[PDB]
């Protein structure tokens, strides 16, 4: 009784959103009974808030996939349940936030993830690889598209 | 420039990846176009030098029913163009292609991708006149 | 500042060691000033901020077993914003499946961050977990030999 | 009729070997019954003479694939004989021309991996081989 986790992490622009739904493509079009979740007020997919509010209704699905997975409290209990029933968890979530510190509780999934990777994105100032998100604002967050947020890499984040 | 090279069996991906990779550049302020067999419908890729001139980022789909591909793609990442092509590995019969081999010796980046078998539900690679299939599925 | 961070992370007997000296044979050919460290050819050490004045010369810096080192984190960042390629290999989960909070800690700081998969021992599938009974009393496995054992 | 196919290509100095023996060690570490033949490991020139001879193992590690001429034939027939068949080889000449026949092992290969070296003129990233010894360079410095 074996499922498993694809865990898809990345800077802001890097993708991360596109790459889930191919995956999800992957199995859908191969008759797989898929169903996709994202976070509610985010600026065919699920929209909710807590994912303990979806765990009865997504019983009978084999394909669960979670956009911006970083705001579930309790996305890895959620995974983990889900792959030990037998169901495939792809998640693409941020690994950082804009002051570089760990998202959340989006870590703790890494021990129990069958495969991790980190996408790049492109650095909106050098034009190189970047891998880190960097607000524009005042606050010390807030969602937003680019208009907020910079993905930047390691010398044009400090300055 | 470079040239990135994305190719794999059908129902795999292959053009979704195409255009997060050509996201990523179109994101960052680039001037991005793309080609199909921003969007051109060509059949000769010698034909579309004209256009893309003032363009940095050249997206490819559908690859290898160009047949001048191998050509072009060196002839355009000569000149500081960045090449993302999406195309085909092998025909119905898992044999060679006319000329979509020939590019690899002179891509920067080549990956291929995998669907999903629509036998016996495992890793697939191959294609069978439509369904995606894996080895012990493809010669049954 | 120059740096960056290359992180390679997976349960044991996945490659991770192997992988790590085929990442820094590739500047080292490149007549890049590599230098390895591993816990008690490479340094061998217990704290990593004791040889932070030493490796000050060398632009290509690997470290191996890095959840060991508790001043991990505060090392290759440190490392990272000098100008230097930071390589670590390093396990994601204990025999408990439990995190490496100081390996974690440096993910969201980090340019690079692969995962390795070995063979399951049992049934001889992907493994990415390792569990415990030297080799003849670690193993990888999967999730359905982890849970079922 | 149940075995596949890693493929991994690159430059020189690009790390093909050592990724070569870390798959196969994964495997062997798992008891697997495992050999790697270069140009338990046999030195061959022909890869059609050995096929007697490894019958008994499930994991084939090749390196410089590119130099043995038969290397499509004995890698379909291997993969189709439930032997799962790793091949490290030279993706382009020096005059970055095609191999004879490493390319049309891809339409059968189940993995292809590109690894890129690091550029011996501009230490920027190596995809190509050149001749002066040998240099791994990119496109600008070649
Ligand atoms: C950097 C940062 C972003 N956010 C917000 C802004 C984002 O809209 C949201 C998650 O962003 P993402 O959806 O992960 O970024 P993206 O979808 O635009 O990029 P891609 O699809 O290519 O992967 O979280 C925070 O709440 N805190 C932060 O520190
Ligand atoms: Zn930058
Ligand atoms: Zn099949
Ligand atoms: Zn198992
Ligand atoms: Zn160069």
């Amino acid at each position: 009784n074996g499922g498993h986790i694809q865990l898809i992490i990345g800077p802001m622009f890097s993708g991360k959103s596109t790459e889930l739904i191919r995956r999800v493509r992957r199995y859908q079009i191969a008759q797989y009974k898929c169903v996709t979740i994202k976070y509610s007020n985010d600026n065919a997919a699920l929209e909710v808030t807590k994912l303990c509010d979806v765990l009865e209704a997504i019983t009978d699905f084999s394909v669960i996939g979670i956009d911006a997975g970083q705001f579930f409290p309790d996305i890895v209990e959620f995974c983990e349940r889900m792959a030990n029933e037998g169901k495939i968890v792809i998640v693409a979530a941020l690994d950082g936030t804009f002051q570089r510190r760990p998202f959340n509780n989006i870590l703790n999934l890494i021990p129990l993830s069958e495969m991790v990777v980190k996408l790049t994105a492109v650095c909106m100032k050098c034009f190189k690889e970047a891998s880190f998100s960097k607000r524009l604002g005042t606050e010390t967050e807030i969602i937003g598209g680019n208009d907020m947020y910079q993905s930047v890499c390691r010398k044009c984040y400090i300055d």
